[PDB]
């Protein structure tokens, strides 16, 4: 209810459609010129952001202290505009929630919002071969083309949708300390 | 905001996924055993409703008094369950609204809600060759597979999404007197 209202404003102010050599993704700007994509978007030196060519200054594929994968790439973008700082909507640890909204913004899915219900800290997961941590889980007739989707509840940006098995979907938690 | 909350409850209680020989559609039950589909779904003596075979007793392709097309088929279904009566959420004439939500429920679009913004009484429209009346219009990066979608605002079921031109989308108004 209030979750949808938060989602729509957030997507309008901070999201974009991104095209890489590996597909089309929703991308969430976080602050300054830093954005986040699913790791498997494998952004190169340049991406297409909102049908518009944009240069990529830096790119960190995030991992935890064991080297385990977190399935997130942070990118610094060669653009003049700065993103509204949303680092205050990110938790410091994994957030479990009863009602969440998954928001998608690609050309295959232009401005769609999905009520996904219960979000649960799944923990570990083998994902496309790679073992992965800090996953959140929800019950989701998934499809491809939603990777990058932003998982939200009221006042909280919870994580980025990175995968699914046809029956459940998985978001990488978007944690505050990633963005110091 | 409240529009999303209304939409989600409505879809959960009264909508279904329908497959016909002509494609896959969202279908909205109205009361008793009467539902509505876009006309171009051309339902035959039997449809698949929620992956489940269902027999179709009667079917009216709606027209106005001049014979002009309204782009809606009403169907009576051979099932024991009755739909919750939502005829009170239907207006008696075309409703214009500032914020509407378009709700889709197919396998290509499982439980998606789209904020479509301004809904305007378009009036007449040539649609797939056919001249058509009582259309509502909103600005919509459309795609196919959303025909049947239910257009709503808070407390109001406005119409059924029947078409689009790539840039705008069009709903047939769902008017009370269709259901006497």
């Amino acid at each position: 209810g209030p979750a949808f209202e938060f989602a729509v404003a957030m997507m309008k102010r901070n999201s974009s459609t991104v095209k890489t050599e590996y597909g089309e993704f929703t991308m969430l700007g976080i602050y300054d010129r830093w954005a986040v994509l699913p790791r498997h978007a494998k952004p190169g030196p340049t991406i297409l952001m909102n049908d518009q060519e944009v240069g990529v200054l830096d790119a960190k594929e995030l991992v935890d202290k064991d080297g385990t994968n977190l399935e997130l790439t942070l990118l610094k973008l060669n653009r003049n505009e700065k993103f509204r700082d949303i680092r205050g909507f990110l938790a410091k640890e994994e957030v479990e929630v009863n009602e969440a909204v998954l928001a998608i913004n690609t050309s295959k899915f232009p401005n769609m919002y999905i009520p996904v219900g219960q979000v649960t800290e799944y923990g570990f997961l083998n994902l496309g071969g790679t073992p992965t941590k800090r996953m959140l889980m929800y019950n989701f007739p998934t499809r491809a083309g939603q990777a990058g989707g932003v998982l939200m509840s009221t006042g909280k940006v919870l994580g980025i949708h990175v995968g699914g098995n046809g029956h459940q979907g998985f978001s990488a938690a978007l944690l505050k300390h990633y963005f110091n």
